[PDB]
């Protein structure tokens, strides 16, 4: 019963436009990583938190690795149609408050179920969750970070509902401190349209399922994955000398 409107000539742009954002700013090589500070693995094989947080021995590759990350992401904000229609101060807003989100998002393209780990080349760039724990991180955070990679790979997404849904993630109008509501609104459910739209003639079966309700689903599940490494990032800055560790701006994003 359920109708198949075809893709508008604007939603088919939107769709490439995305995809171009996407391209533009992430290196499915991983080229630029040996320009961070250098990984650093000490020995915690019983996961002493003692030890974590007296060496952090991974946060500045991890803290370098996200800062890059948020570089890119807010490339690609910049040219989801309709962003730059908003005031300065809501893309600042939308950026700081989704930054995270989208990092996490966006890494489900180097994570991986062969060993559940983020492989972005040789040893000293594949991210397991023993990293996370050598970055000052705990299981509260973690075992909801791989559940949710691990239901999003199995989404099977196309890159095109992959690219609008970091779009809808980044323009959502129900972030705290946002000016205009009603106009951010406007352009998320312009990309709600296209994202509908697009799996319900483009999407085939039985994949396309209540696909849309469960990328929605997983926008949820990214706010609850904030707020926790909100609440972390927080007890991790109270270790002396972790700023170094950091970057501007990564401190300035969560701090
Ligand atoms: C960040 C990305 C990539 C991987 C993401 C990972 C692997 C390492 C650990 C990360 C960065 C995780 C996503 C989230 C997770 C995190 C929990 C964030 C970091 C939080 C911080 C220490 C800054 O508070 C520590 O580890 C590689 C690649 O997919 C992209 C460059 C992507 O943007």
């Amino acid at each position: 019963d359920s109708l198949r409107p075809k893709l508008s000539e604007e939603q088919q742009r939107i769709i490439a436009i995305l995809l171009d954002a996407h391209h533009k700013t992430y290196d499915p090589t991983y080229s630029d990583f040996c320009q961070f500070r250098p990984p650093v693995r000490v020995n915690d094989g019983g996961g002493s938190v003692t030890l974590e947080l007296s060496q952090l021995s991974m946060l500045p590759h991890l803290a370098d690795l996200v800062s890059y990350s948020i570089q890119k992401v807010i490339g690609f904000a910049k040219m989801i149609p309709g962003f730059r229609d908003l005031t300065s101060e809501d893309q600042i807003v939308l950026l700081k408050s989704s930054a995270i989100e989208v990092i996490m998002l966006r890494s489900n393209e180097s994570f991986t179920m062969d060993d559940m780990s983020w492989t972005c080349g040789n040893q000293d760039y594949k991210y397991r969750v023993s990293d996370v724990t050598k970055a000052g991180h705990s299981l509260e955070l973690i075992e909801p970070l791989i559940k949710f990679q691990v239901g999003l790979k199995k989404l099977n997404l196309h890159e095109e509902e992959h690219v609008l849904l970091m779009a809808i993630c980044i323009v959502s109008p129900d972030r705290p401190g946002v000016q205009d509501a009603a106009l951010i609104e406007a352009i998320q459910d312009r990309l709600s349209n296209t994202l509908q739209t697009y799996i319900r003639c483009r999407h085939p079966p039985p994949g396309s399922h209540l696909l849309y309700a469960k990328m929605i689903q997983k926008l949820a599940d990214l706010r609850s994955l904030n707020e926790e490494h909100s609440k972390q990032y927080r007890c991790l800055s109270f270790q002396p000398e972790c700023s170094m560790k950091l970057t501007p701006l990564v401190l300035e994003v969560f701090g």
